């Protein structure tokens, strides 16, 4: 149906930062938005199915502001936009908050640890991999998985960064990101040109 | 000494019960039977007593690494340091620490700081140094030996810790040998004299 929908999903994030999933009850949620617990159970069949349509919503979003590089823009240049942006994503975003309301479930909800996942991380290993393909068909790099690589150069963009982050000690200006980036580009590439 | 122990323990189960804020010097006397004045004789304040349980913790955490030695051979060593670093990881040894601080919103950046420079940041000095021996040895090269240790720990390290915490992580001992040896591999290719 309506707005109360989206007062709903505000309310339930509200909680679900300060409380964690578990200690947060459907009955709170209803309270908290202003509705009866019919009009809740039928936007949402269950308390499970509410973090689902919030991680699914999240991580859609998250993932169309992922440039999707092009060789024509260069190696280095796409190389080095995508990183920024992943970067962006992590600071400004609600990756750590989403891991840490997961991690503090204890391995209750698998399902749900999974999908938060698959819709995010690895969604953005895939779309790099992709690139990563295009840029070993045409030559400019070599490596045997896409997938693998993907996954190494943004670990080493990554850096420390997401412990920083939850620690409350990731501070870094944009010159301080231009430096992380181009420290991880520069490795990558060492270890991928042809040589 | 004497009485300092007992008062680290009991204010390390009113940490982990109740987390850093919501503990009062009041209550670490009490759980350990001693007077406030005994206490606040051994501690100057609360953030004091836990910065001695960061440090003692992470000196500890930190005497489970090896030092690596190139006399055992560049690869040998390397496989060996990243091993144990994963073994970390992998038994959660760094966790209720991390909560424990995370808890507090970065309402306490000094004691945030101090557990990043004695734990983390600590594991990459150790490796740095190793790394300059190599280099000095003229069997790799990089320009950062700091850089160059952020770099090995971030490829061997990977997406285990994120798939540990969201509870998506069993890993077999092949499996580990596996991520150690693709990370190992791309960091020489890096590193390597082509
Ligand atoms: O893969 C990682 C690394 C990071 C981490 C790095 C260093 C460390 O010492 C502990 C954790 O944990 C994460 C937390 C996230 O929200 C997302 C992530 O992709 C990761």
């Amino acid at each position: 149906a309506g707005r109360k929908m989206d007062i709903v999903i505000r309310a339930a994030w509200q909680l679900f930062l300060e409380q964690g999933f578990s200690a947060t009850s459907m009955d709170a949620i209803a309270k908290a938005a202003g509705v009866s617990k019919a009009t809740l159970y039928a936007y949402f069949p269950s308390k499970e199915a509410l973090f689902a349509s919030l991680i699914v919503a999240e991580c859609e979003s998250l993932q169309r502001d992922l440039p999707v590089p092009k060789l024509s823009a260069g190696l280095s240049e796409a190389l080095r936009d995508f990183a920024r942006q992943y970067l962006h994503t992590f600071i400004h975003r609600k990756d750590v908050a989403f891991v840490r309301i997961i991690a503090n479930e204890s391995g209750r909800f698998p399902v749900l640890a999974r999908l938060f996942y698959e819709s995010g991380p690895e969604a953005t290993i895939r779309r790099l991999a992709q690139f990563l393909e295009e840029a070993r068909a045409a030559r400019v790099l070599e490596f045997d998985d896409p997938m693998e690589a993907a996954n190494q150069f943004l670990s080493l963009v990554r850096g420390e960064l997401p412990l920083l982050i939850v620690l409350g000690l990731s501070d870094l200006t944009e010159e301080a990101i231009e430096q992380e980036i181009e420290a991880g580009l520069k490795f990558f590439l060492k270890a991928c040109q042809p040589r």
